[PDB]
């Protein structure tokens, strides 16, 4: 019930705030932990409305949204379960689309898009190499926090649970899409974001897409002729990056790893240079932040019975938040 | 104790020296942090005038200084609290005011300016950042210290604890307004900071007000009207980057973290461009100032408390007046 005398509506430890977006399946809602004061979003899923195969699945995407800890991925700090609603406490990342920020405010500079797309590059190599392929990127796929950090959302999952969802599911994946598809060859393997990657490196350097059609129809003759205007301002290390991303044939694109090398990509970080991301492990004997927790009420055994089997509940969460950034 | 018939007084580890300036409610006074020898300034406030909204309009504007950490932001050093007096001890900006360095040496040349300006953009968007909004920037707010860094003061504050007449607010604000004061709708948002921030870019540049006027009715007019002379000397590049603040329409007014990539903002800085600034962690564990604290008395187990908490206490203030340039 009401937490606080004329204050916004709640689920467990979170104050609801504005309607990020709202869907078939799913709402999704900025919001702050009461406890800590950290701003999240929470993705909010009817389960009411869904037959068995649509929770097996809701049920396996949690689970991929669990195994994946990437700094470039939006992460999961705490699930809130009823019977009739799922609750996902997650990274809130304010400033929106990366395509809605190129078409706002212009084209990078090949500096900042350097930054950008060693993370993306980063992330989507280590979804790679836990066997998670995407095949459906859009613009959605790709956000940016408040420090312009590329933070990734919806990497593998169906767009069932997404705000989109299932009115607005080709709208945005089209000029991603691999020419395989419209020649009629198979369309499963990491080759496919790798050609979305190199469409999405285009974007990055140029402010526009390097396939635009005036219907489905244009856009697949251009995929299929894999022909892109290089821009004035373009540098040769930039144009000799994307001929390793946009190969019509899927095994001669090269592999994320190798790509990870390559000479643009690394400009500026000679003793930094890309490599396949490596999960630290986590640290979960921060005895600052045990001790704020146990201050909040947490007993210290109830503390480290949930961070050692890493729960995602409210106590796994807060000592999570309590690592970030406030405010 | 005291320091002697002919000395001057002290508060706590201050010396108290000079009066820089006195208002309704606050006194200002240069002083000298006995235990490390640093120049600081001091408000003394006299809580015993003050109704209790005036009291939470005190607490709230200490919270301010505590929540506002950047370089180009006047800082807090130490609280010292008696039932009727409160004592803030916070940074000394030893070249006083921009508007008295413009007067008496004129206009800033372009590239003295733009180091200045990134200061104050920087301030200022970290200030919206932490959701402090003045809506009264002017030059009263922007000093100087030895460096002739930028160090801003009372951003966010009302007047009730300022320097000079009750009537003294109102003297510098209207040049800076921004022209929705002068239009009967909402003046709250960002976009007025910004405005002030490009009347500010016009006088470093140019030495003097791009709106003025004998009168508010003269004043009005030239803001609503939104044009502004061009010097000879100034650059094409300084004055496209004043047509992205001094924009009549707030919605179209340019945002901040856009105007931090402009060209003229950078020249120089080509590798370095300016952005939004980033906090870093306080570093509580620099053992070579608090070997020097035990040194003067202090024991190490209360370093280690009064720094794991921000005390703002006479062991915090020790040990932040400890990293800051000795006096010369
Ligand atoms: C800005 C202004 C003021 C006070 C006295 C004289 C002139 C202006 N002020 C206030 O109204 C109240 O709050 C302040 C707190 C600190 C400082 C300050 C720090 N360093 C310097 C160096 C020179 C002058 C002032 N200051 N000034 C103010
Ligand atoms: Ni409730």
């Amino acid at each position: 019930g009401a937490m606080g005398s004329d204050e916004q509506p709640h689920i467990g430890n979170y104050r609801l705030l504005k309607t990020l977006g709202k869907g078939n399946f799913a709402k999704v809602k900025r919001a702050r932990h009461i406890l800590t004061g950290r701003e999240v979003a929470i993705k909010i899923i009817d389960k009411t409305q869904l037959n068995p195969t649509s929770l097996q699945k809701l049920f396996r995407e949690v689970r991929i949204m669990k195994i994946l800890n990437h700094p470039n991925i939006i992460k999961l700090f705490e699930v809130i379960e009823t019977e009739k609603t799922l609750y996902l406490i997650m990274e809130y990342a304010s400033k929106g689309e990366v395509y809605d920020y190129l078409v706002e405010h212009g084209r990078m500079k090949e500096k900042e898009a350097r930054s950008k797309f060693r993370q993306i590059v980063s992330a989507v190599q280590y979804c790679h190499q836990k066997r998670i392929v995407h095949r459906d990127l859009k613009a959605e796929n790709l956000l940016l926090d408040a420090d312009m950090n590329i933070k990734i959302a919806d990497f593998g999952f169906s767009n069932e649970f997404t705000v989109g969802g299932k009115l607005d599911t080709f709208c945005g994946s089209p000029p991603y899409a691999a020419p395989e598809l419209f020649q009629g060859k198979k369309y499963d393997g990491p080759e496919v974001d790798v050609w979305s990657l190199g469409v999405i490196l285009y974007t990055l350097v140029s402010g526009s897409l390097p396939f635009d059609g005036q219907n489905l129809k244009e856009l697949r003759e251009r995929v299929l002729r894999g022909k892109y205007r290089i821009p004035f301002y373009m540098s040769t290390d930039c144009e000799n990056l994307l001929k390793r991303f946009l190969v019509l044939n899927p095994i001669k694109r090269g592999t994320l790893e190798q790509i990870m090398k390559d000479r643009w990509i690394n400009a500026g970080h000679e003793e930094d240079e890309l490599k396949p991301f490596v999960e630290p492990e986590l640290d979960i004997s921060d005895q600052k932040r045990i001790d704020i927790m146990v201050g909040m009420g947490y007993s210290q055994e109830e503390i480290q019975e949930s961070l050692s089997k890493m729960k995602y509940d409210e106590i796994t969460a807060t000592y999570l938040l309590l690592g970030r950034k406030s405010s």
